[PDB]
């Protein structure tokens, strides 16, 4: 029993983290096979970051200007290319610790683990969600760029995020491992406001199922609702619309608990309308939305 | 910026996890040098667990009855002993992945990372605190016993917890790596009620400092208090008494923010007395107490 915000064990990713220095900028790189992936803004001075022309900045850079250090050993850079907002540094040595891996682009509401790193050194691991506004609410200090987000499926690491920047509101933006930003964000120190941080409804319902499985049942009520009725309430409370796809994904949790998805929606509706009245659910005084239905099944199984 | 519940990177501990089977019971073991540490209740049938005599049960066990598997490779058990509530299985092979390590017995209010494992396989990592009632609020299913709690200091793993059991209230009890339970708990399936789960006041204040550092300041007020006045309020709200030792430990956070510890106590006093009024602090609607002053400095530095 018990339900915790749980990250994937980070060992397979720790084995991939390196330090990348270009001129005076140091950040983190991901070393898979004989390629090191890092944010292209490694080539920028903080001055450059105001209006960088990355193609023009990169012309002034040679392989030997990219210093790549794996622990206390230097890697030899034999090639470099820019793909979207990441640099790919070809090194002469395949990472011997390369895990089975994929690059995936996640959808908003999907959760992943972050391995926060500084100077190529793993410093902590926490669980994130891609927010509906394509930001993440991370914990990143200067030097953390190039830290990565990932899921693990048995022995296969799916990398989904590389950290690039902090918005003035202190939320985080980054890319997939093809270097495409999540959302509208750019690797430029400019006005970039995030949109509405809506609640990931399907995740909240997953977590209410987790609560029932773990003995927290006070919020279960005598009501049901419909998707359309529930969605009127969701809209009013800046919750994501619930779709039949979401209902289908919650089917196994519905089955396990014997609570129909629409009955749980009606519980969630009353919680939105009435609040918690000073009560808690799985040790939270707010409705948690950074567990996916898959996360709840995983943790509960 | 941003403040997350962060675990230590788990790689160094993943390298130590093994499967231990005795008869029909499988749980996890910790392999350091040529010793495998595991809960002694590995030798119990679920029937045994009602009133086990461990010395008598252990007489019926030989080295060859302890099956120790590290990945898909069997370790040869050449000795076994019971130390308090753990078994030490001597194997013929030193764990080649043994990190620098210590065994530490933590105090209530101290935080640590748990690597939840099943069949010797790391399944997730989360951050815990030793509660003032010597329980932890974990996430452990059947098969998770022998999962461990740890802190990391650069390259040295301090192991502080091994998981042994779940109380009927769904909170968790375990030992240090010398096999001494935290608190009054025993490895017997009997009536074991936890005492008052009081709030770790010094941790709450640490986290309020973290909030200020990260731009969440709405709860700062015009008041101060004294340790004695604050402690009258703490007692009323089932908070741990704050000592001058706690004030001294918060000194660096006080210095960094320029908020006197007793001023932050007066903020905390108003939050206890007034509640959050539907507001949040670092994304929480309750006062978080599973960050130590050391955790806040670490994450903020
Ligand atoms: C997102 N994430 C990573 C790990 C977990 C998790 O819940 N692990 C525990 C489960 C219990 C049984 C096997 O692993 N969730
Ligand atoms: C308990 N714990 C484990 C890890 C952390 C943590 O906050 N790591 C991030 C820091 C930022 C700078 C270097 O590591 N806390």
């Amino acid at each position: 029993s018990g339900f915790r915000k749980m990250a994937f064990p980070s060992g397979k990713v720790e084995g991939c983290m390196v330090q990348v220095t270009c001129g005076t900028t140091t950040l983190n790189g991901l070393w898979l096979d004989d390629v090191v992936y890092c944010p292209r803004h490694v080539i920028c001075t903080s001055e450059d970051m105001l209006n960088p022309n990355y193609e023009d900045l990169l012309i002034r850079k040679s392989n030997h200007n990219f210093l790549v250090q794996a622990g206390n050993v230097q890697l030899r850079v034999i090639g470099h290319s820019m793909q979207n907002c990441v640099l790919k540094l070809k090194v002469d040595t395949a990472n011997p610790k390369t895990p089975k891996y994929k690059f995936v682009r996640i959808q908003p509401g999907q959760t992943f683990s972050v391995l926060a790193c500084y100077n190529g050194s793993p410093s902590g691991v926490y669980q994130c969600a891609m927010r509906p506004n394509f930001t993440i609410k991370g914990s990143f200090l200067n030097g953390s760029c190039g830290s990565v987000g990932f899921n693990i499926d048995y022995d296969c690491v799916s990398f989904c995020y590389m950290h690039h920047m902090e918005l003035p509101t202190g939320v985080h933006a980054g890319t997939d491992l093809e270097g495409n930003f999540y959302g509208p964000f750019v690797d430029r120190q400019t006005a970039q406001a995030a949109g509405t941080d809506t609640t990931i409804t399907v995740n909240v319902l997953a977590w209410l199922y987790a609560a029932v499985i773990n003995g927290d049942r006070w919020f279960l009520n005598r009501f049901t609702t419909t998707l359309n009725d529930f969605n009127l309430v969701a809209m009013k409370y800046n919750y994501e619309p619930l779709t039949q796809d979401h209902v289908d994904i919650l089917g196994p949790l519905s089955a396990q608990t014997g609570i129909a998805v629409l009955d749980m929606c009606a519980s969630l509706k009353e919680l939105l309308q009435n609040g918690m009245n000073g009560r808690t659910i799985l040790g939270s005084a707010l409705l948690e939305d950074e567990f996916t239905p898959f996360d709840v099944v995983r943790q509960c199984s």
